């Protein structure tokens, strides 16, 4: 139980049961990836990507890593780079919450921002450019097979072990790099063919099911393209989810269950409740909670939330 | 295995070894309490007080809990209340950060603001008042024995079990409600008398060493009084730490080890290091890391932290 | 944390590294299934079979479970029966140790014996008669998909999780029901196709290699037929092991590493060492340790072990 | 995660709830020490005694450990030495179970038999002589502070952690070296002063009550002398248990709960049930289960076994 490195605490996250949000004749369990030291499921690929690189001789002590940090991946790489002795450089838009900025500089990352109006790929480009220019290492979160690999061996094993001999009918997840859905899905389809793998997409960005994509707010989900690490054959059910319904459900999870997660976590739970609403008696669902809601205080997850005293509420108590 | 409630994940936090921040002739271990669902050590006292009130029959379903808080205690109580189905009311000054407000509200907590300058003792009167006026339950983080009690049964147990049959010389911690220092200290006193219980406090608030308190920046540490839940006899070495040193140490922990923790965590690691410097060869130290640094962005933890790219360093060669 | 039933402790067994028995340029790990409450890997299929039957509505507390056994399955089933409120009847050949009899009885199980030479084929036939005659539930460990299924979900997950991000090159295991080999093997294929599935059989019972069988002494291994649960496609290297090398390797493990396991475990460890001897630097192997050697005392495992004092040694 | 050595799996044993043996108005939990690699709670003192000697410099590579044992201490010390690479020498009566010897032999331990009668302090001095004569290490289980220490740091910690924020009214345990009673009791007294520590003694061996000893059949308990490691200030209730009632409770535990433990385990559970019968509603008890019942196959725990075939029973 004594741990050598903080990176040894990655994975083995808890799966907990929702106490009141689910229909009584149903059971909805949830996987909290905020328990990872990085506060998100990205701790998995970041650690896997780097360990795979080292064993491949692509990374050496003191080396430098660079990637296009949309948010969590940057924080996880920064943490892993810091913990293993690497330098980390991430490229994020000029217009990106100053918090997602301070977080990276916290782990000692050297940040370089470009005009946000460059549609993301601008950094994704200056990533490989600055990479070969100095022989820097690129994670390639979207194409590095170590990503779905770590999920096959850890995430899936954790889910499989927890539900062994027990009932499980639905596994719900959204996708960004698609590593989670791919890895867990491949393991599930073989081990539990009966479990329906449910993949959700933001209502406006139904890339997979309609080739359409529009800037959404369900952070960490549906990027402007389809990752090559994806194995869509694993998907049993492809659905959509409104960013507002997802934001609202994330808020409910917090106030009604005490589980403070982000938007994509609200989306998965929303989809689960949806299926549960009309599901047969005794249906068991599992939803993925990708990260902590703590890094969302400055996003639409907190839009319309009172900041002052609850005078009105106090007043309603004496009348 | 599956967990029934999110509250069943509280505690059993990891103790990790610092990989490079400590003198090669020493081993410095760190207990990362940010792994608690609530992000801080307070998850323990929050759970303990509620489970305790329920057993004594002081908390029935749908009841509401009130507490004058400003930091992690309010977040923890709110989370626990949200998970147990209780209503929670946080009484805090308006001078306190807004982010702190959003956290308590995220968990469905009710906010009751009051003039900051009024100070703790002021808001405590407010909480006491509401509590009586409406018959709500008061946590009393500074006097509730269930607070240190839970550290004796969990925190201490985790430390003892991880170090069983292994060397351990110093256990370093600061104190707010002192629940951690008192509880773990009482168990170590019986199990490992050789371990020095090092209790640190802010220099400009060496409230115990020299009975002097004054606004410091090590959030969570040394209140302006002496908690009734404390047992001073447990302390072996009473020292002081500087907020700037604590702050820097914290920035190092994050950048050099990959462990992003609060300022009070920087303080303990700092004292642990100071002891490590001029210490026997092979000595082993354990320092408490109270919370996650993620809720310290609007703090002097990021005084002059670059908020924009540094294309200056971008060309060196 | 607290456990509700003893059955909730099944699985999640430890994998330990051999300290001195393996070639220095190599790493041999071992999965100790004796940590299961029932003392062997059989606790996995016994729990899984019963839980599946319950879900299917085929088993109801108070019902009677019957199964042909070589020893371990009987103990496991008997233990689970005692834990869930079921009656258990074991069909075993007299050939097996009376200490395997007391163990099944200790859990309150009932014992029905038949001529040892009939083998698993004969007992299965007997278990079946009794099943029809009394409406008893048949576990059918060689055909019940719940057997390999539980290994995919647990054993495999434990192995995959333990080695995530680490080097693993070989996985060695013998087979009886073939649940472990099939379950772990099929999941190894999906997650780590490179790893080589090494499947051993007793030299005198190469039912797969040469379709031959003959009463052997590596308990738990090679029945007189090919289990229907089996999926041969999972095996990369099919090898043989002599019972004496097995027996002696199990002794070495106990005396040189502090790990006291059975004979089949001696076999898998021997096979792993052999491979490791001529394997490239850094090769990592994992051997399955089916059970505790504590139930092999009155067995050839303790053939001629000095039951008397070695005053001679004291002479010096 | 992967374990470096087999010794790294010592401790952290599960606490499980009895399903049908306890009065419904009550809850009886049980700590199963048989989950230790060595099969008993002695794994804790054995490891602790060695790491302490090593740190103190009293043990160096190749050094040899000797101790007079016929029970679990020998087995535990035997395994530890085998994993640590020390030599182990056991001193026991030649009239003892040929299996108890086999166990020590399995772990590569040397055997020096001696007159059964002179058992007690005799075989001990024979080890005492060998100790100074050859410069060998003596554990001193009954007086070594490291025994209770390890219990205060692991056993007690596992109990306190599992019951944190939950009800716990009674802790029941017997004593041999008294290391468990002392260790768990000292930590219990500090964190949970209201939990009543119940120490039982065999009916004919009430050493603490009136200093009277007599040979009994509850293996592991009541030596013929009050151990120096004992702390009487932690005992709330001193009770006695009849060895037959213990033996029978052990049988019940296995057959009714699926938990196979030794005689002393039957004894503690017997005491817990007794306390539970007339205890207020909601009372929670925890009882220590010292070892596996698997090494009691040649003891009275198995008298009237009926090792044949349940042909008679089959008739109906
Ligand atoms: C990475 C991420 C996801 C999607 O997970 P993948 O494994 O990349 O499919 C969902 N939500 C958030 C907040 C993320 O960071
Ligand atoms: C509560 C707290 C402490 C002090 O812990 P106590 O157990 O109350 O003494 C230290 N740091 C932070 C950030 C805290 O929230
Ligand atoms: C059951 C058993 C095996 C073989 O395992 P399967 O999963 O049934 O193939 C090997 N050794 C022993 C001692 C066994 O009991
Ligand atoms: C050692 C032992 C005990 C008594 O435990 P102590 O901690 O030595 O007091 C009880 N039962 C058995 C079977 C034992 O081996």
């Amino acid at each position: 139980p004594l741990f050598n490195s903080i990176l040894d605490t990655i994975g083995r996250t808890p799966i907990v049961r929702l106490q009141r949000m689910a229909p009584e004749h149903t059971s909805v369990y949830v996987k909290v990836e905020s328990f990872n030291p990085g506060g998100s499921v990205k701790d998995r690929l970041a650690l896997s990507v780097v360990l795979d690189a080292e064993a491949k001789g692509l990374l050496k002590p003191g080396d430098t890593i660079v990637e296009c940090t949309s948010g969590n991946v940057g924080i996880a790489l920064a943490m892993v780079a810091a913990a293993r002795g690497y330098r980390f450089v991430a490229v994020m838009g000029d217009t990106y919450s100053v918090e997602r900025r301070k977080l990276i500089r916290a782990y000692g990352g050297k940040l370089v921002l470009f005009p946000g109006h460059l549609g993301s790929k601008g950094g994704n480009l200056i990533a490989d450019e600055l990479a070969e220019k100095y022989g820097w290492f690129r994670a390639r979160q979207f194409d590095n097979p170590a990503n779905p690999s770590y999920h096959r061996e850890t995430t899936a094993s954790e889910i499989l072990a927890d539900f062994a001999g027990k009932r499980l009918d639905h596994f719900v997840t959204g996708f960004g790099t698609t590593g989670t859905l791919t890895g867990v899905g491949q393991m599930l389809r073989v081990a539990r063919p009966e479990v329906r793998v449910v993949a959700l997409e933001p209502s406006n960005a139904a890339m997979l099911a309609r080739g359409e994509w529009s800037p959404h707010q369900i952070q960490g989900l549906a990027p402007n393209f389809v990752p090559g690490v994806l194995d869509r054959s694993v998907i049993d059910d492809l659905v959509t989810m409104d960013e507002v319904t997802a934001r609202d459900t994330s808020r409910r999870l917090a106030a009604e269950e005490g589980i403070f997660a982000g938007i994509s976590a609200g989306a998965t739970v929303a989809t689960a409740l949806s299926i549960a609403e009309h599901a047969p008696e005794g249906t068991v669902l599992l939803a993925m909670l990708p990260d902590t809601g703590e890094r969302y205080l400055s996003t639409f997850l907190f839009d319309g939330v009172d900041e002052g005293s609850d005078d009105a509420w106090l007043a309603s108590l004496d009348t």
